[PDB]
């Protein structure tokens, strides 16, 4: 619940992949971000 | 290597563990975001 902001310069293609997964299923953005970002580390390490 | 912004309001504990394996890794913040994001589409479905 604890909220920051984040601004960078990341791919196009890349971000708009997750960004029509958020179309797909209705999701946010920031929310795909999140759930992306939150998955990786637990899936590499932290 | 087609580059995009992006600015939205992520948890901080989750932002900041990756922060923190970018600071384990000295990756770029941005590098560890694209892979986590990148790495859950294909993990998921896109």
């Amino acid at each position: 619940k604890q909220k920051a902001v984040f601004g960078i310069y990341m791919d196009k293609d890349l971000k708009t992949r997750l960004k029509v997964y958020c179309a797909k299923n209705n999701l946010q953005l920031t929310q795909a971000i999140e759930e992306a970002i939150k998955e990786y580390l637990q899936k590499r390490n932290g």
